[PDB]
């Protein structure tokens, strides 16, 4: 019933064979019949299915409250497909105006030349949704809280805009996680994860989902998980699995460490502008009151002197760790303006270089507040 | 210098900080940085694992550059989104792995690819084939399963002709038997699933070339489109490599040994395999492999039923998809498929394994009858 | 400085050359060297050292707030290392009256038979623990809460009695884990850990530990370490630290359910007693509230109608799944009777509590018990 | 029926309920039970008993055409379960003279300690191993080839010895492998294995194995096993299953390329003597011939100009890896009089300092070749 629960026991039930508590890494690319076509299991080739990403998928699906799952080798993967199932030359996108840099890119450098069109827009302006919506629009891209700024799409209310003009809506959890959360219980059609973030929680598994309650959407997943490929290994599959047992709990502290890492950082004379969906004052508060459980662990903040003392600030911390990447138990910092490509410019908004972004992570606080307190001097 | 010596010791060199003889299994999405450690930033974009694996595969087929994929498929359809655009062509085998037929067939034409299939042993067949808009010839050999002979020399000359790309599917002859870049290719593509891996246990797919600005086209899709391996996968894909050439030999002496069994047997009217003198192409096969390969395919005189009971009859050949595995597999392919040649419903395929020899021999005596 | 800090950030420090912010996965036997001799960051040869087995040697002393830690292909093992490294024929050791049963198996079934005594004591009774000392007494070992009981030890009066004897204090902290209680800091000479159980978490990796302040002790730990090879291999002892890296989370976790059980159970019709370190009534509640930071996620129950009736509450769980071992994110449950120790009653049920919703948790026991 | 079938066959059938064709990988270290003591194929705790345990001790067992299998975490934890077993204080054992150091070191620094005596003897001569059995020699620990000497022991001749005075007969296997020595058929009690070597055969899984026919002598190893617990985990249980399925084929090329390099080194100045089992003036050849199918892959060899050039051949190598370990696809080269503990002496025979060791690894023969004609100047 709870998430916690589903997280720990759905989609993997111990074995009859042998009780084995957890799902067994099968390191088998081929499944032996019995007198031919006659599958054991409905196994025949592991790109098409094996026991351990059913597994996964299964998992991903129960704390989604979604009936189909589908695992892919990375959140881009997961991107790709989606895209590709949804999408033909000749369509149109809706995406947002501060996407997450990859997907912008896939989109923009890929998907453009393959004759798909899109429009950025502000998804919290549901007017400016609504306008970019042409005859050809066949998908509506909605992240929410966005990487880095953090802000807000009301779901429901953009899915409605896409029923409205028959266009579906998939929602890119990474941020939120399934533990904050529920975008198919808010009208989405599909909810896509990069796991290598929150779900797998320990920066060490590269991987995606895509999550739907439409069979045939599904249906049209599967085809290109198993034609192109995209599709993880069962280690990997294994460890996102492991940590998926642990999300719920660490989602918690997480929040709960971020919104004293943001009132810590409010209080503090080097920062300028505090970003955390929990403040009041964030643009879109409301918003995420209404759709998450929580806040999360993401927080980003303006530097008052400017670009140098955003990179001081990710050179002196020795808890924050300078890496990409986010939702780890580790907590990780970074300079995204230093990721910048030139080709954005006019089509998404410019991030801010006086702007650092905290994945706060599970260590005790007081020593996250005070190597913070340390780092700015 | 020698290609066995090559697969053991080129790409990963023994650490510095420690030693370790073996690359490392790096479990871990991201990177702490100072600039970049090693130039390591995020794992789907680059990590040592897959580093190490893309430099093997690179080295054995004598290429500058390498490129590791989550499966053969996920290498195909790097190659494909790399090299076509809308409005492009593609000259296809008549007889290609299902898997690539029906990805170029139900995915790349509904996104306004057009191709045409033809019978990659006719040289004027395949010149005929190429368009104004054909930007690449895709070709495999031995095809998957009637083990068909390209030349890929004379493939590749009509490809300079036109200003076409050559890619070689090499997933049934391995680097250790066919290195098609040496005849001309732009880019080889292999499952590594099969042989490369060698033991049934890891799905994966590589893309290797000489061409600079062609890998970087690859390597923007495979960071772009995420299609790429974790590093346990490559571990294993890596290990199986370092046997891969003694595997080859001893695969390839036990397929001639089976054909030679099976052209002996009254159960079986047609034989398929590339050493027989008398398999089509055999003259083609023996210029441009160093040897023979592991896969055999039969026809058998009694028809379907025949070649569906002898499937399920085998004690040794495991009946199950894929190959190019230590242990001996056989599958009937006619179950697993205008546009391309029908597979007849008579052939099974056998992927002839490393178990002794006499073994095998009585397996299908005794499944024969 | 804090302990969830150091599970995440001690031990293993990002790689200078890649960055990488995880301990690789060293799948090698043996390491190249510069020359004969010239070994690259002290490595020759995996079963002696390894940088993945070196990374979790230095989480497991980190959390423990230990110089030195060992790493074990399990729990046993570890304490296979232990009392070959502590006692020689003709030696002695003092024992809990109610140990782990691998651990009395292992001491009463084979270092019997290679001249090793033992005395069995209520460890609660210092007086009795004391008395059980004798001239060639070594090693006494304490373990604290129990299993299956969940009695407490005191482990500094232990270590003082210790100390008085010239015997080293060895205590399993299986249980407990480091999140809960530090014996190092009460006095003890070695802490030993089946990483199977709480710190590894997930009910997915067999593993062991030893963990001293001792440089001494932890050399003959490391020759008998390398000399039988007992030895963790790489996944595994990455999937120990991965583990750990959630350890002060989950027993926190661990322990708020547990009490939640406990109090569900206390009040329970069909059970006659329960064993839980928290509950006031516990013998040895206060020597648990001066020694552990929390009262830990195990609880055993001795059901009103007996063996039939604990029985039926391990066969009609559908979230407690039947099964030996504990410590893991998932709820287990098991029924632990299916003159040298106590006997445990056959109307106990010994429930490790997990992490999952506590009140689905609840809902399970109260369809089980009917 | 071929040993080569077997090691790729026995042991694993492909799993009912899916056909994996390879065993999986049971990372569980319990399973779940129907009522309580119903198991499901046996499983109760990892410690005690796991599936890929199960599946490489039957795939170990076959391939020694042994009743019985026992996987350890290494060779000496297999050594150290034999040594435990099969003796108590006031026993004896009968050792090489030139043992491999590491069961030396176990049997001198730990066993006397607990009252365990022994008497260290030419095994080559079956007068002298007589002479050293007391009446309370439990065990004869025969090593053939040894390590690093490449020594030979009759191992029938031997087993009739231990018969003749109620002593076992343990045969550490692991330079022949069961490739090339099969020790049960020529009368051995117990064939001991480091995994470590040649069966997982590339350098990446450590572990050990015990084989034998008699129930009792398993069951005694099966409560060390599981009392003591040296056991392997799952992924490196499967590594090693992994390698033994390419053993047979190995082995083949490894003895062909060792005997080109002993070969060259014969005829090279810089060499004194060759040290390889195939040489018919090797001491023992023609025991070794009748009780191995093939002479192996291990050579070592005497520098004339002493221990500098021994010391300068394995620093100038650049295809035989300076590394401890052997039976590895790649080749590795040493100077064991740098490995040996000074305290043997008295007890074993001294490693000449003038020796280097050879692993031969299944590389190209002409490229070994030209490696060592360039290290030798
Ligand atoms: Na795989």
């Amino acid at each position: 019933a709870g998430l916690a629960t589903r997280a720990i026991h759905s989609g993997y039930r111990p074995d009859p064979a042998t009780g084995a508590v957890n799902a067994p890494i099968y390191a088998s690319s081929t499944f032996a019949q019995d007198g031919v076509g006659g599958l054991r299991g409905g196994y025949e080739y592991a790109r098409t299915g094996n026991p351990t990403r059913t597994a996964l998928e299964a998992a991903l699906a129960a704390v989604e409250d979604a009936a189909f799952g589908r695992a892919f080798s990375s959140g881009m993967a997961a991107a790709d497909c989606a895209l590709r199932a949804m999408l033909r030359p000749g369509d149109h996108v809706v995406i947002p105006d501060d996407a997450y840099g990859g997907t912008f890119r896939l989109i923009d450098k890929v998907f453009t030349g393959w004759n798909v069109e899109y429009t950025p827009v502000a998804l919290a302006d549901l007017d400016a949704v609504r306008a970019a919506i042409r005859p050809t629009t066949r998908l509506i891209w909605v992240e929410t809280p966005t990487n880095p700024l953090l802000s807000i799409a009301d779901i429901a209310g953009i899915a409605q805009l896409g029923a409205d003009s028959s266009a579906k809506v998939l929602v890119d959890n990474t941020f939120a996680s399934p533990a904050l959360q529920q975008p198919l219980s808010l009208g989405a059609d599909v909810v896509l994860h990069s796991t290598t973030k929150y779900i797998g929680g320990h920066s060490d598994v590269v991987g995606g989902a895509l999550v739907t309650n439409d069979e045939e959407l599904d249906q049209s997943f599967a085809f290109l998980q198993n034609g192109a490929g995209a599709v993880p290994g069962p280690f990997d599959a294994y460890l996102t699995m492991r940590g998926l047992k642990t999300l719920v709990l660490r989602m918690q502290r997480h929040s709960e460490n971020a919104a004293a890492v943001a009132e810590f950082l409010a209080e503090h004379p080097a920062i300028s502008t505090v970003l955390y969906p929990g403040l009041p004052s964030h643009p879109g508060h409301a918003v995420a009151a209404r759709q998450m459980r929580g806040f999360g662990g993401m927080v980003s903040v303006r530097m008052r002197a400017g670009r140098t003392a955003a990179e001081q600030l990710c050179a002196k911390t020795n808890i924050f760790i300078l890496a990409e990447s986010l939702g780890s138990v580790e907590s990780l910092i970074e300079h995204p303006s230093a990721m910048t490509h030139a080709s954005t410019a006019g089509s998404q908004l410019e991030v801010p270089d006086d702007l650092v972004r905290l994945s706060v992570g599970i260590e005790d606080v007081a020593d996250l507040l005070d190597d913070l307190k340390q780092a700015l001097g």
